[PDB]
């Protein structure tokens, strides 16, 4: 899985005075870069899907739909981030994008259910993000990751929790009318 | 069951002159108290279920929204009751709140059932209630009662008759796809 | 007083794997069950004074207008923290609710600094759940409780204590004309 | 600089029980008092710099306005933290306000970065306020200076920066026209 | 009191050619930097007594508006001598604003009696500026002071003296309901 | 260089029977998958460099917008390709995406050459796939490139001659004044 080896990279990868800076360690900064990278890589994964589920031999819309927003909302999620790097008065330094592990998908539920595993790994990283900040005494970093991303992490993974389990009771994979009721009535 | 320990207490657990007070019997008193107690419990057993249909392994909005609005109704009809206590002339006196007996429910059929069985059971004791009232010769505590209780309850319990039925006849509860539709169309 | 009773119980007492559970201990899931008995516990206490204010020898209205509305705060609040409950992946737990420990009040002055009283209990159990919570190392806990409870709390005993002086200062409870006029114009 | 010596002074000297008051050290009552007294300079030091700008033989009327604008935002804030000290219950203790050190500026650049200067010293106040307070369990505290005071900061801080650059890149100093150009068109 | 202590200092301390100077003598600009010296004295005063009106034992709103409103109304006061200052091609000269000598005030009939006092001390030195001004033939400096000035000094000064009786008759300060009424419906 | 690193790879790299294919050979689906690879890469070179601008010690608000809106631009550009091999029958296979060369450029001037060279090369990439199109006799797809993006090169390449002729004649790298208003007048 690609997720963990871009984990266990050192944070000297991910290092490139200014006259803003103040009360800003370098670890925090090359931990910033790397959840840029990660940002970057869940958008990509997001498209895949998205153009996977509008084959002609797939056919389901509202998935394609679905998946195409997620993607987008990923991009503004590390634009975001960048800005921050800029304001605080880092360096950006960035990286490859690796191509996602999965290729096809076979059915809705498979694709939801790694869609909650990806969201898993993103909350992970940052909560370990928000302790590193935490023990080096950086107030403003805290409140900045409190305020504009842990709540979203957490509806994110309960809605694909109970989109997960609707479709499970419904029959699926093997009923493709669960599925196509599931992809009128819910994404309608 | 919790009903019918609150029913077999006696009038004097439930009394705590006036100068509007007339024609009003104090037994009359016990019964208005008591009878708000009762509706306080069905309210917070209404609560309890609509949040259990909150769950992430259960995932069924439309019945959530349906017993928090079931909630707040049986919350209004209690505080007109104290309203109508203080009219008259007499004394409200509170009692505990037992929790409620059920703590699951497995499906929204078993809750529905649920739901009927409460209903008919508080119908049972306005009737009582009315019979004290009317051999006791108080022709507006009688006259209350029939115009804001007795056809709402009819009402209900043939709402509940309906839904019951429907999700019987549509194969529940071993086909999911069967609450499924009934959430989306009946309650939606 | 029933308040320090609830607040002595253990925790085990208010417990009943799920697959949106994460970094979320059992510890946390006890005591938000607690606060929630608490609230509701809270919201009772306020209707009872409520509907005390409106008897034929008080007959003070804005006085029952106001607590009413404290009441229906105290219940929303409640609703929201089972809520949380739900999204981060526990289980709910219910208890009795017990009556009030006060009958009457005799006085705007008597009402106005028991629910000061209160409203200060209330603050404290905030208080020691958000220590229990920063222990833990579970920053999105901890920002929920500082953005929805903490600065409304402060504020409300800022208005209570206001109330209180100004009802002192007039002359109460001595003066029911001070009552009256506090009525009218403050409350109004 | 006015601004060590202010910082340097003992808490003791910024002291002058409440019914409101719960969890609310001294320490954090006098450090209250001192970043009034900060906030209160600052302002004082903007007006003075606002007022150099309109004498005949500088006239450049956009720098003047900024800083006016400036000054009253700082009075703002001052009136805000007076407004919590008096929330928690504490004791409003003032002292005298010191006159700004430099009396003329010589160019837009020398006053740019003056207030670069000047911002960063607010900032650095703030940063040991938030430590005194965290370190004492004050939630509340710690959460409206969070809130209300950081990111305000590292805003101003970042365009000023911008500001300084800008006109170091056209040639000021020493071209009139440069400074003429950047208030006409950035601060227009 | 601080005010004649700023009030005997030598005009030699309120001082610091140009193209637009013209019949302009320099003890004009030495009273005048005085003036804003005092004015800003003034505002200071105001803030003070209009924050020590919200704590939680006074609890009088209005008194704190309407003395909020006066201290900005100095503040604009000071300002516009600024622009005079430096319309006519003086130099501007900026001394440390003293403590308000006062700290309690008690009452409002208390502070209403200190406002009117201070009101006069402000009259007073307006007029011997303005015998300054005519006994050096400066017409300009004599119209600005008569058309900005004067007639605001004795409204206030009536105003406040109606405020005084009003309070003095209605009981006050022994008796807390005549500052009561008088807050809601003079102030309100 | 990664352009013609990109280039040089055969076109078995970019491949991983349908029932609405007809006329679409398969040197056809790898080329276009070539090209998507091609825009995404283009894309992430436009966000870094706008990204630079956007630093305290460079400072031009309009350069970083534009260069944004570039960016978004060459994003559209790769999904319609992306929606054109689903129409046509083809399977979409994706490749990482490389950094890009430069990670500093030091001035506009600079940065606008680059991106003027990186234009030049995706159009003579499009240019080669329209001839592979027209030796293989598929009309459809040649109509596709010639419709939507051979025009659009040819007026991208244009304006940005333009904006280096200009920046050119004005004095830049030398003069930051010219810096300055260029991106206060042409891409303001």
């Amino acid at each position: 899985n690609t997720f963990e080896k871009i984990r266990n990279q050192p944070l000297s990868n991910f290092l490139a005075t200014s006259q803003v800076r103040q009360n800003y360690h370098q670890d925090s900064e090359a931990a910033i870069n790397r959840q840029i990278n990660l940002e970057l890589y869940a958008s990509y994964v997001y498209l895949s899907m998205s153009y996977y589920f509008d084959r002609d031999d797939v056919a389901l819309k509202n998935f394609a739909k679905y998946f195409l927003h997620q993607s987008h909302e990923e991009r503004e999620h590390a634009e975001k981030l960048m800005k921050l790097q800029n304001q605080r008065g880092g360096r950006i330094f960035l990286q490859d994008i690796q191509k996602p592990d999965c290729d096809d998908w076979e059915s809705g539920l498979n694709a939801m259910e790694c869609a909650l595993h990806l969201e898993k790994n993103v909350n992970q990283s940052l909560l370990e993000l928000h302790k590193l900040a935490t023990d080096k005494n950086d107030p403003h970093l805290c409140d900045f990751i409190e305020t504009h991303y842990l709540n979203e992490q957490v509806k994110a993974i309960k809605e694909l929790g109970d989109h997960v389990t609707n479709l499970r009771k419904m029959g699926a994979p093997e009923s493709g009318l669960a599925e196509y009721l599931f992809d009128k009535h819910t994404l309608g």
